[PDB]
C-alpha cells in the first residue's frame, strides 16, 4: 500500500499536481516500458515515411493516416473504461473489507471466557490462534505475498500457527477441497468444551462466541469467492481491445506527413506526438488502474500489506487475551466527575479556530 | 468458471495483452461465428458493387453509403450497453453470493447438537442433507447443469440426497408449487426434536440453529428470484436493436467506395475493413458479455461450477460434523507462550521485501 | 413476468438476437402505437413537400429541415435516459424484494409453536394467517392486480383472509390511516398469549418470532414507501420532454429534400426514414422500458405475479405448519454414512464434461 | 409528496406524454421564472441587433456569436449534471428512509409490556410517547415544515408531545448541543423500570425493546447527519457554473443574424429560439430536480410529508398499545382448515387473466 | 463543514444561482491562485505573439495553435473527472457515518448498568470514557485537527480522557502497533466484572453491551481502513494527467490569432479568454472536488468537526449515564388519554396548508 494520505491533508496551490513528482506505486512506473515501445514504433513508422520509402509509396502513406485517424474514436472507449474500471475498484475495496481480522474475535474472547490460572489462558490463546490460522490457510491460497512466506503447511508449524499434533489431525482429514476451514470447526468445539467445563459462565456468552466466529469465516469464504471468480475474460479481452485498437489508430493516424503536400490538418511538424503520447498516458494508465487492482495481494508496492497484517493479528490478539485479561486499573473518579459541563480544553493551534458556532439544526436561524 | 486470476498477480509488460492470446472462456469463441457472417456480408457486398452492378447502379449505391455512414452514432450505445452491462454484472455477482453454502450452518450443527453415540451422529448428519437436499432442490431448477445431473427426483434418491422413505413424505405433498423449502421445514423439526430431547443443550443454542437456517433459505430464495425475474426483455431488446442497427449502417457505411469518383473520405482501399472488424469486436463483444453473464448457470466454460460446489458441500459438511465432531488435539503451549512479542519469522523471498516501516496512522510524521 | 431465462442459458450464434423476434412482454407491442404515429407525421410532413407546397415555400421549408438537424443532439440524451433508467431499475428490483414473503416466518412458526391437538393447530394456521392477511392488505392497496380481486374487505372475509369477527375488530377500530398493519399487532397478541400459555416453550423462541415478524411487517412497510414516494415528477417531466423535444428535431430534420437543389448531405431520397425509425425505436424504447417498470404492481405482461405469489403463500404456509407439523421420516442412516468420502454420481452427461481440476487457490500452480 | 403513480400503472400510447400536461409539482412550475428571463434576454439582445447597432457594430456582433456557438458545449455539462443528480437522488431516498416511524417500536411494545390495569396502560403509552417526542424533536430541527409547526418547546408540550413536569427536567438538563435524544434516554430508563417490576416478564423481551430503540434512535441520528452535511458546497458551485455557462453561450450563440449577410448555418430567422428554450428545458430542469430533492423537508408540494407522518405515527401507535393490548378475536377454525388446497377465489376481472402456468424453474421446460 | 441547508430549504428563483455568490467552503477560494496563473501564462503567450515574436516565427506560433486545438478533447475527460469524483464522494460519505459516535453505547449502559451509589456511577461513567478514549485515539491517528489538539498522550491524560494510571497500564504494553484497541478491551473487562458483581442483572443485558461496542470498534477500525487505503494514486494520477493535459492545449489552442491572417474559426479577438477561464472553472473545480474530500479530517472550512464531536460525544454520554440514570419524571395521563384519536393541533402556518387527503394507496381512487 502506497498511502500518501497525508500529502492531500490540505487543499493548496499544488494540490494534486505535486503527487505526479512521485515515483513509488505510481503510473509512470507502470506505463514507461510500454510508453517507449509505443514511441519506439512512432519514431520507427515516422523514419520509414522520411527515407526508405519513394514518392509513391509516400503518397500511399498519406491516404493510409488520414483513413486512421477517422477511426481514433477516443470517445467511446471512455464508457467502457470507465464502467469496467468502477467495477475493479468495487471489487477491489471488497476485497480488502473480506480481509481476516480477529479484532471483533479477542473482544469476545477476553470478556467471556474466563480463568487467571493456566487452563485459562491457554483456552483463551488457542481460541485466538484458531482464527489467525484460518487466517493464514486462507491468505496462503489467494495471497502470493503470504504464500511466499508459507510455501508449505511445514512453514505454518514452524511459525506456530499449527502444532506438530494439529498437524497430524490436520493432514489425516480425507478432503480433496481446501481446509481452511478445518479450524474454525476446530474453534467451535473449544468454545462447546469450556462453555461445557464452565469457563464461559453463560449461554448468551457462547452464542456470541459463534456468532462472531462465523462473521469471521464468512470473510475468509469472501476471499476464496473473490480470487475463484475474477473480473470475466470476456469482459477483460473487450476493454484492453478497445483501448489497444484505439492505439493502432493513433501510431498511423498521427503520424507527421510531408508539410509541401498541403494537407489538411497535417501541416505541422513537432518530431515527437506530445499530445499523443500524453493521451497515451490517459488511456493506457487509465487501463493499469484496473491491471494493477485486479489482483491486490501481491508483491507490488501499492498492493495490501497482508504479512504485516497477519503479524499485526497475532500480537494484539494475544496481548489482549493474555496480558490483558482481567487487568484492569483500579475505578478512579474522572476529572470531570464534580462537574456541570465535561469539558477538554483545547491547545493553542486549535483554540483559535474552532470559536465557531455550534450547529442546532438548520431550521434554529 | 475461468481463473486467470494468478494470471494478473503482477502488473507487468504484457499486463492485459497476454490474456487477447486466451482461448477458453473468451470473446473470439463468443464471436467468430457472427465475426464471418458480418465479413460474408461484407465481402458479398463489396463484390457487387465490384462486377455485377452496372455505372447508373454504382453511383447510387455511393450516395446509400454516404448516408448510412452519418448514421453510425458509435456514441450513443457506448452508454445503453455500459449502463445495461453494469445491470447484468450486478445481478450476476448476486446470483453467485446466493449460491446455498452449508458452511454456517455446520460450524453451529456440530457445536450445538451433542452426542457421540449412534443417535449423535444421526442427528448432526441428517441436518447437514437436509440442507443440502434443498441446495440440490434449488439447484436443480435454475441450473441446467445441475438438473441434467439430477433430471428427476429419483436420481436425488439415488443421489443419496434423499431417503426412499422422505421420497414417500416428498411425493404425498399436496402442493403445485416449487418444494426445495421442503428439508428447510424438515430442518426445524429435527431442531426442534433434539432441543427437546436434550440434544441441543441450549435455548439459545436452538435459536442460532434456526437464526442461521433461515439465512440458508433466503438464499435459496434469492435464487428463484434470479431465475423468475431475469433482465427485463424490452431493456434487452432495446439494447440488442441499438448494436445490430450501428452494424447495419457499418455494413453498408464502409463500404470501400471507387476512388476514381473523387469522393471526400472515401478514396482508400483496404479492401478488408481491420477498422470496422476491430469495432465489430468492441461493440458486439461488449454485448456478448451480458449474453455471457445473463444465465451463470449452464454449461459453458466460465459459468459456475454449481455441481462442484454441491460434492464439496456435502463432503466438508459430513466431515465437520461427524469426523471432527468433539475432535480437538490436546491443550498445549503454543510457541509464543512466554513471549513478550509473538513475532512468526519470514522466509528469505519476503525478509528482504518487508522491512518497510509500520502504518501508524498519517498523523504521525 | 416474462420470464426468457431459458432462451439464453446457452450463448449461441442466435444469442439476443432471437428475443428479437419474441412478442409477448416486448418492444413492439410498447412502441408500435407512437411508431406509426410518428411515421404518419413523417409522410404527411414529406407529402406536403410533394404537392402542396409551392417552389417558394419549398425553399423556406429546407432552410427549416437543416436548421432542426442540427439541433438533433442524440448524444446528450443517452445521459439523462441511462441515469434515470438506472435509477428505474434500481427502485423495480427492490420493490420486488419488498414482496410480503412468510416463508422466513413458516419456519420459525413450526419449530415454536407447539401442539398436536386442535389448540396447537389453530395457534400455528392464525399466526400463519394473520401474516397473509397484512400480506393481502399492503398488496390491495399497491396493485392494481391485486384489488381487483378484493375490491372492498368483503372480499377479502369471503377469500377466508379475515373472518367476520375480526372484520368487527377491524372495522370497529378508529383510525383514518391504512389499517395494513393491524394484523400484525393481532400477531404479537397471538404470540404472547402461546408463550404464556407455554404452547411457545423457550423465551428465545418468543424473541425470534417478534424478530422476524417485524422483517415482514417493514416489507410491508417498504411497498407503501415506494408506492407513495415514486421517481420525482420533475424528473419524470425532464427525462420526457428531451426524448420528445429530440424527435420534433428528427421529424423536420431528417425530410428527404428534393435532390433537384443540390444540398450538401440531403440529396438522397429513402422515401422512408430507416435509420430515423430505428433511432427512434432506440430512444422511444429506452424510455419505454422506465415507463414498464416505474409501476411494476399492475397486469400487464411483464409486471409481478403479485396473486400468484398471494396463493403460494398461502397454501405453503398452511402446509408447512399444519400437514409438516412434527411429521418426520425416521431418522435412518445415510447412504455414505460409511463412507470416507461422500463423492454422490454424474449422469453421463454431466460426467464427460466435469474432470476438471478442483481449485485449491491461485498460488497452487 | 406529489403521487402519480397511479397515472403510470399501464404503459399505453399517452404514456409518460400525459404527464407534460400536469402543473403541481412540476418542472414548469420550478421553471417559468428563469424560463421567461432567459427568452426575455434574448428577445432584448435581437431587439438590440435589429435596431440600435449600426452597421458597424453588427458586423463586430456576428463574429461574437459565432465565438460563443462553439463553446456551446451541451455534452461535458450531460455528465456533471447526471452524475451530480444522482448522488442528490441518491442521499434524498435516503433521508426519506430515516424517517422516524415506531411500527417497528409498537409492536414489540404490545407484545411485551403487560398489564390491562391502570399502570400497564400508563407504560406502553408513555413509551410510544417517548419515541414520537424525539420523533417531533428530531424533525421540527430539520423540517422547516414541522419547525412551523412546533416553534417553540412551549408548542410541544401544548401538543401533548411533552408534559410540563417533563418540560422542567428536560430545559434543566445543561447541554449546548441538540436535546433530541434525551427521551430515547427517557425510553431506557421506562423498559429498565418495567423489567424491574415484572411487567416486563422475560429478559430477551427486554432486549428487544432496547434493540429496536436504538434502531429508531439511529434513524433520528441519520437525519442530523445529513442536514448538517450537505452535498459539499463546491460540488453544488461547480455544477451550477457549468449550466448557466452553458446558456450564457445560447444567449449569445444563437443569436438569429441577417440572412443578408450569408452566414453558414446562420441564414435562417425564426424569431423564437424554438430548440434553445427547449434544450434550457433540459439543462435547466435537469438541475432543478437536484434543486428540489437536496432539502426536502420543506413545505413545497412534491416534499416529504412530515407533519402527516407524525400525526399517523401517533395515532397509531396509541391504537396499537392501547385498544389493541390483548384483543383478539377469538380462535376460530378458517375457511381451508379441513381443505387439502387452500386456493381463494379471483374475480371475473381477474380470473379470465390468471390461468397462466405456475413456473417451476427454468429448467422444466 | 460548510453547512449552507437552509440556503436552499425552497426552490425558488435564485435556486442555486445564490450560492455562487458564497465565499467560505467555496470553489472561487479553491482555484484562484491556480486561475491567476493559468490567465498569466495566457496573457504572457499572447503578449509574446503581439511583440517580441517576428513574422516568421507568428506564422510557426499559428500553426501550433491550430494543432493544440483539435487535442482539446473536453469529452474523455467528463468520464474520468465524474467516475472519480463519484468514487472519492463514496469513500467521504462513508468516512463520516465511521465516525466513533456513542450514542448506541450510552443508551444501553444507563439502561443496563445498575446502581445509584457510588460505585454505580463509576462503572457507568468508566464504561462511557473508555470509548470516548478509543475515539479520541483513533481520531488522533486520522485527523489533524484532532492530533494538532492531543499531540501526545499527555495531553490525552491532560484532558481526562486517560487517567495517569491508565496510562502506565498503557504505555507498558508491548505493541508496535496503533493502540486505539486498547480501551475497548479495557471495556470488555470492565462489563465482565460488573456482570460478575450484579451491576448488570442479566445475561440478555451483557450480551447487547459487547454486542453494541464492537459495532463501536468497528467503527473506529473503518476509519482506519481509509486512512490506510486511499483512493490508488496511479487513478489519482491518471485523472490529475487528463485534467492538466487538456489545460496544455487550452493554454496554447485557444490563443487569440492575428484578424488580418485570415483563419478559420480564429479571426476575432475578445483580449480575455471568457470562455476558456469557464471552462477552467468547470475543469479544474471539478477536480478540486475530489483534492477537498480526498482528506475530510483536515482543518479546513468545508471538513468534517471531528474536535465538537469529541465534546458533543462526552457531554451527552456523562450526561445521559450520570444525571439521567433512573431520573424519569411520574408516570402521568398523556393528554389523549381519553380520546377516541390523538390528533395534536397545528400552527396558523401549517393548519392552512395541511387540509390534503390523506394517502390510503394507489389503487383507491
Ligand atoms: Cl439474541
Amino acid at each position: 500500500t502506497v498511502t500518501y494520505t497525508a500529502r492531500v491533508a490540505k487543499a493548496r496551490f499544488g494540490g494534486f499536481s505535486k503527487l505526479l513528482l512521485l515515483w513509488r506505486g505510481s503510473i509512470y512506473k507502470l506505463l514507461w516500458r510500454e510508453l517507449l515501445c509505443f514511441l519506439g514504433l512512432f519514431m520507427a513508422l515516422s523514419a520509414a515515411y522520411r527515407f526508405v520509402l519513394t514518392e509513391e509509396q509516400k503518397r500511399y502513406f498519406e491516404k493510409l493516416v488520414l483513413y486512421c485517424d477517422r477511426y481514433a474514436s477516443l470517445i467511446p472507449v471512455s464508457f467502457v473504461l470507465g464502467f469496467y474500471v468502477t467495477l475493479v475498484v468495487h471489487r477491489w475495496w471488497n476485497q480488502y473489507l473480506s480481509m481476516p481480522l480477529t479484532d471483533a474475535l479477542m473482544c469476545v474472547v477476553v470478556g467471556t471466557v474466563h480463568g487467571h490460572d493456566e487452563r485459562g489462558r491457554l483456552y483463551r490463546r488457542t481460541l485466538m490462534r484458531y482464527a489467525g490460522l484460518s487466517g493464514v490457510l486462507i491468505l496462503r491460497s489467494v495471497s502470493t505475498a503470504v504464500f511466499k512466506r508459507f510455501p508449505t503447511i511445514d512453514h505454518v508449524v514452524e511459525a506456530g500457527f499449527m502444532t506438530r499434533e494439529e498437524r497430524k489431525k490436520f493432514e489425516n482429514l480425507n478432503s480433496s477441497y481446501n481446509k481452511y476451514w478445518v479450524p474454525c470447526v476446530w474453534f467451535c468445539n473449544l468454545a462447546a468444551q469450556a462453555r461445557r467445563e464452565g469457563r464461559i459462565r453463560d449461554n448468551g456468552a457462547f452464542k456470541l462466541l459463534l456468532e462472531e466466529l462465523n462473521v469471521f469465516r464468512s470473510k475468509c469464504g469472501m476471499l476464496f469467492h473473490y480470487d475463484w471468480i475474477s473480473v470475466p475474460l470476456v469482459y477483460t479481452q473487450v476493454v484492453t481491445i478497445a483501448v489497444y485498437s484505439y492505439f493502432l489508430a493513433c501510431l498511423i493516424g498521427r503520424q507527421f506527413l510531408d508539410p509541401a503536400q498541403g494537407y489538411k490538418d497535417h501541416d505541422l511538424d513537432l518530431c515527437v506526438p506530445i499530445f499523443t503520447l500524453l493521451q497515451f498516458f490517459f488511456y493506457a494508465g487509465w487501463l493499469k488502474v484496473a491491471e494493477q487492482l485486479i489482483n491486490p495481494f501481491g508483491e507490488d508496492d501499492d498492493d495490501f500489506e497482508t504479512n504485516f497484517l497477519i503479524d499485526r493479528c497475532f500480537q494484539v490478539s494475544m496481548l489482549a487475551v493474555d496480558e490483558m485479561y482481567d487487568d484492569l486499573a483500579m475505578l478512579e473518579k474522572d476529572l470531570y466527575w464534580d462537574a456541570a459541563e465535561a469539558r477538554a480544553p483545547y491547545t493553542a493551534a486549535t483554540a483559535f479556530l474552532m470559536q465557531q458556532p455550534s450547529f442546532q439544526g438548520s431550521t434554529f436561524d
